């Protein structure tokens, strides 16, 4: 339909899913070494966006969701982002507590 990774604006609060972004171009097609097994796989672009959701498995890859899709993501490739939220306090004012 219209839904996907952007368009309908934030209204509600929802689970929290990590977000990680690509450093490489992933071509689970070429890359890999079998196409079937590729499916399981989720490609990605770099500097791309994978809506993560949960950890990942033995193997180590993170399930999370991009461009509408959904497969499991290389943490090797991919990687955490900073913290958007109120950084840590850093060089505390001299005053005295």
């Amino acid at each position: 339909g219209s839904s996907g990774s952007s368009g309908t604006d934030p209204g509600a609060e929802e689970l929290p899913a990590r977000i990680f972004v690509a450093l490489f171009d992933y071509d689970p097609l070429t890359m890999s070494p079998n196409p079937d097994a590729a499916e399981e796989e989720l490609p990605f672009k770099e500097g791309q966006i994978i809506k993560v959701y949960g950890d990942k498995d033995a193997d180590g890859f993170y399930r999370g969701e991009t461009c509408a899709r959904l497969g499991l993501i290389p943490c090797n490739m991919v990687s955490e982002i900073q913290a958007d939220d109120e950084e840590m306090m850093d060089q505390s004012g001299p005053s005295s507590g």
